[PDB]
C-alpha cells in the first residue's frame, strides 16, 4: 500500500555567503533575505508536485565552514542529493566546489551521487565566473548546471526540482 508521499533528503552545500539560506528561504517562504546571518544547521520541509508526483522535500541548509567534522559526515551520509552552490561574483567559491564534491563522493563511497551545480547571484553585475566555465565543470562531472538568483527568484524552483529528478534517475537505474 501507498503510505504517504515519497520523501527526498536534499542538502545544500557550498562556501560561506554564496546564498544557500537565501535560496532555501526563497523556495519555502517566497521571501528574499537581504541580511547575512551565518547558518549553523537548519532543517526545512516542503510538499511539492514534480512531474506529476507529489513529494516531500526534507532540505538541510548547511554552514559554509564546517568546524566539526563528524556532524558534516553525518549529513553527507544521510543526504540523497546535493545542491553545490557557488556565487558567480566569487571565484574562490567556484574553486571550492571540487572539494565539496570530493568530500561527498568519499563519504558515500560512490562515483555517482545525485548533484546539481548552482551558480547563484546571477542578478549582480560583478560577474567573475563565466557561464561557460561553469557549464564545462558540470559537464566534466556529468551533472546539470543552473544559474540562480535568490533575489529575483530565477532558477530557484528549477534547481531543487532538477535535483529531485537526478535522485529519481539514480533510484531507477
Ligand atoms: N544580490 C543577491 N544577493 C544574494 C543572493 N543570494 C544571497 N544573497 C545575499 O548574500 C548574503 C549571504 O546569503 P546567505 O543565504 O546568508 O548565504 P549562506 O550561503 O547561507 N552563508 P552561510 O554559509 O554563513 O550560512 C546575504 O546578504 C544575501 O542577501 C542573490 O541571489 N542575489
Ligand atoms: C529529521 O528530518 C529531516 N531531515 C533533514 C535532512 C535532510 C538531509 C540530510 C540530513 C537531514 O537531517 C539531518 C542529517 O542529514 C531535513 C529536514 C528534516 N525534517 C523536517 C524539517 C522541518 C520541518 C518543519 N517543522 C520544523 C515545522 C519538519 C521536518
Ligand atoms: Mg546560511
Amino acid at each position: 500500500a501507498f503510505q504517504g508521499m515519497t520523501e527526498y533528503k536534499l542538502v545544500v552545500v557550498g562556501a560561506g555567503g554564496v546564498g544557500k539560506s537565501a535560496l532555501t528561504i526563497q523556495l519555502i517562504q517566497n521571501h528574499f533575505v537581504d541580511e547575512y546571518d551565518p547558518t549553523i544547521e537548519d532543517s526545512y520541509r516542503k510538499q511539492v508536485v514534480i512531474d506529476g508526483e507529489t513529494c516531500l522535500l526534507d532540505i538541510l541548509d548547511t554552514a559554509g565552514h564546517e568546524e566539526y567534522s563528524a556532524m558534516r559526515d553525518q549529513y553527507m551520509r544521510t543526504g540523497e542529493g546535493f545542491l553545490c552552490v557557488f556565487a558567480i561574483n566569487n571565484t574562490k567559491s567556484f574553486e571550492d566546489i571540487h572539494h565539496y564534491r570530493e568530500q561527498i563522493k568519499r563519504v558515500k563511497d560512490s562515483e555517482d551521487v545525485p548533484m546539481v551545480l548552482v551558480g547563484n547571484k546571477c542578478d549582480l553585475p560583478s560577474r567573475t565566473v563565466d557561464t561557460k566555465q561553469a557549464q564545462d565543470l558540470a559537464r566534466s562531472y556529468g551533472i546539470p548546471f543552473i544559474e540562480t538568483s535568490a533575489k529575483t527568484r530565477q532558477g530557484v524552483d528549477d534547481a531543487f526540482y532538477t535535483l529531485v529528478r537526478e535522485i529519481r534517475k539514480h533510484k531507477e537505474k
